């Protein structure tokens, strides 16, 4: 089997992307944030504290003939941005782009933090990291991909995120028309539960590529590119007027700037992020100061190849017995 679904930016900055997902019988379609940095599929629901719902579409398990309550099970997650959610657990039929998993754990939120409430466009998350990170207790549950894997034509999914435009998540096949040149594959460590890999270096603009190992995670659920302070400083030093602002919370630059590209290495291959992808717009409405899309990972504890990086590539998440990641230009 295969599946193919379009993913759509939630706003004009590509802050996140949402993908329609069918849950239950009859189908209830919710727009979920596919997150390769976490491993829980959780949704706003009829059980979510009413004052914490503000415009989201909710899952109502009592209206699904296929919903089953997982007796006594709970879940609770905290994300890197400090947001969180928790609740109880159902299993139900879940379909993405024509691919169906029966008995998928659907984690129903009883509580969500303010950042989730305040974002009316995201109805929940669909985790695509390794199932070892799943937070269900007492017994951990499998991700949608883990459950679908054995049925797929090939044990892979691909992320093809758009710049200020829709893109595609495919399951079970590689669309050879979706990229230019070849896909370069690189090793993955699953030791921390992430799609963790080692980039072979970077370049700033037209500068010569610097060969250096940069361990990080491929994370569709993170907006920006977070890299070591050395790398990030080298990038912003090429932007006139750029500076790190502790009050804003990162590097800012004059909105009138022409930003250089940023290149990262995948083996001997190279992915070039255009300068425009690094512009995240005015720091506040009407400001002439803009927020940068490449920021320091210092104090996160891990480097993150988030959407800024991933949307410059066609990315293969290969879930074979020994997982790997593939990157192609597009």
């Amino acid at each position: 089997s295969t599946g193919s679904a379009t993913t759509t930016p939630i706003d004009s900055l590509d802050d996140a992307y949402i993908t329609p997902v069918q849950i239950g019988t009859p189908a209830q379609t919710l727009n979920l944030d596919f997150d390769t940095g976490s491993s829980d599929l959780w949704v706003f629901s009829s059980e979510t504290t009413a004052s914490e719902v503000d415009g989201q579409t909710i899952y109502t398990p009592s209206k699904s003939t296929t919903a089953k309550l997982l007796s006594g099970a709970t879940w609770s997650i905290s994300y890197g941005d400090g947001s969180s959610s928790s609740g109880d657990v159902y299993t139900d039929t879940v379909s993405v782009g024509g691919l169906t998993v029966t008995g998928q754990a659907v984690e129903s939120a009883k509580k969500v933090s303010s950042s989730f409430t305040e974002d009316s466009t995201i109805d929940g998350l669909l985790g695509l990291a390794f199932s070892t990170l799943n937070t269900v207790s007492p017994t951990q549950q499998k991700t949608f991909f883990d459950n679908a894997k054995a049925s797929l034509d090939s044990p892979v999914f691909t992320a093809d995120l758009g710049y200020h435009a829709p893109g595609t998540y495919n399951f079970g096949f590689i669309d050879t028309t979706a990229y230019t040149g070849s896909i370069t594959y690189t090793a993955v460590s699953t030791k921390q539960g992430f799609w963790e890999w080692t980039s072979t270096g970077y370049a700033v603009g037209s500068g010569t590529f610097k060969s250096t190992s940069i361990d990080g995670i491929a994370d569709t659920g993170t907006t920006l590119l977070y890299l070591p302070a050395t790398v990030v400083s080298a990038y912003w030093a090429q932007v006139s007027g750029a500076k790190s602002s502790s009050s804003v919370g990162g590097y800012v630059f004059p909105c009138s700037a022409t930003l250089p590209s940023f290149t990262f290495g995948v083996g001997s291959a190279r992915i070039v992020i255009p300068g425009d992808y690094i512009d995240f717009g005015p720091i506040s409405t009407g400001s002439s100061s803009c927020f940068g899309g490449i920021q320091s990972s210092a104090g996160i504890g891990i480097n993150i190849f988030g959407d800024v990086a991933l949307k410059a590539a066609f990315v293969v998440f290969n879930g074979a017995t020994t997982p790997t990641l593939g990157f192609a230009s597009k």
